[PDB]
């Protein structure tokens, strides 16, 4: 048992991970159906297996000591309109669980989110607070965290670990989040939509940042459950800021407010910092949205 699988292997934060590890000498094996099409193409990524995670099958993780389970459908405002389709996100938890139990696979990171928070009412927000789920994406989130639980009671393979992602952005994002979506629409519309006041603040870290983090994890015990975030929030109206210092002569368009908007994400860093310490480096807002920025300006107009 020696190979990684990263299910979700193809999108931004898989493939971030698959590519580093493939980069330090590892046998990677991504999963990923293709469901949204990648920023990136899959090539170099590793072995790849084009199915959804529920195709799984015990000859996939025969010589398989560790998986990332990020695939995921991950649109909270398009949860209000799909919501079944959401429930895809527990089935597949659900049986990718149940089959490295019985292959014994040692260990599993499980993709989760802040969003299974809600509107935290402790700010930081320690992994130990309520659960409290706003849409269907997070409500799925949180069946998706009770699958896991319960095989982190069981005593049996695998060793699973929770990780709670802030909002993670960069080069390779797709355009539905905010940073990119500012990008993308800065490029082509010279707009910065704001969605509501822009008051809603936000915990940002770097893609280089997180997938730092989750390579730490491949070599550690595995906390039950971990937020990975920066530890500080920050508005919409910040982020629109620093790239109007960009360009001046862009318009921001004001966008209809999110249904059951939270107000503040804000990750409490304590439990991150002892299970897996902290390094002196990682990227600031500033120069990490310049990097995206300029990942975008490298794109092709049409995009
Ligand atoms: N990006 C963030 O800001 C962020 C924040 C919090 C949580 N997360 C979580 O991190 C993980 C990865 O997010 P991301 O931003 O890389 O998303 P992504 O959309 O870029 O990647 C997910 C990948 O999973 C694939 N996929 C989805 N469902 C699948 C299925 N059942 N079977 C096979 N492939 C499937 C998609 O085709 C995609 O390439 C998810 O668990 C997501 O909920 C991300
Ligand atoms: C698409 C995506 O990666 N979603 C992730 C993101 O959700 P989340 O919904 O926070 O991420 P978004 O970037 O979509 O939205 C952030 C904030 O910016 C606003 N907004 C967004 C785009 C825009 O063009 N203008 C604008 O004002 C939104 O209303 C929201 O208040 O972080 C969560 C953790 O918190 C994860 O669970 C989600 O999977």
């Amino acid at each position: 048992k020696h190979r990684i699988l990263i299910t979700g292997g193809a999108g931004f934060i898989g493939g971030h991970l698959a590519r580093a590890l493939v980069a330090s000498g590892e046998e990677v094996t991504v999963l990923d159906d293709l469901r949204v099409p990648p920023m990136i193409p899959p090539e170099g990524t590793g072995k790849f297996l084009e199915k959804p995670v529920l195709e799984l099958e015990e000859r996939d993780l025969s010589d398989v000591r560790l998986v990332y389970h990020l695939a995921s459908h991950k649109s909270v405002p398009r949860s209000f309109k799909q919501p079944l389709d959401y429930l895809d996100n527990v089935d597949s938890g659900r049986h990718l669980l149940a089959l490295c139990t019985s292959v014994g696979v040692p260990k599993v990171v499980v993709g989760s989110t802040c969003e299974v928070y809600g509107q935290a009412d402790t700010l930081p927000t320690p992994e130990d607070s309520p659960l409290s789920p706003r849409s269907p994406y997070a409500a799925s989130k949180v069946g998706l965290e009770m699958v896991a639980g319960a095989h982190q009671r069981a005593s049996v393979a695998p060793e699973v670990g929770i990780v709670r992602f802030f909002n993670v952005y960069g080069p390779g994002e797709r355009p539905d989040a905010l940073v990119p979506r500012l990008c993308a629409n800065l490029l082509t519309r010279n707009e910065l939509p704001v969605e509501g006041d822009g008051e809603q603040r936000r915990d940002f870290t770097y893609i280089t940042d997180v997938v730092d983090k989750l390579v730490a994890l491949a070599n550690r015990p595995l906390p039950s459950v971990v937020n990975f975030g920066s530890g500080q929030s920050l508005s919409v109206n910040d982020v629109i800021r620093i790239l109007q210092a960009t360009s001046p002569a862009a318009e921001v368009a004001r966008k209809q407010p999110r249904p059951n908007e939270i107000t503040e994400f804000r990750a409490d860093t304590a439990l991150q910092t002892r299970q897996i310490g902290e390094r002196s480096g990682g990227i600031g807002i500033e120069e990490g949205i310049r990097l995206t920025l300029e990942w975008w300006q490298s794109r092709d107009l049409d995009d």
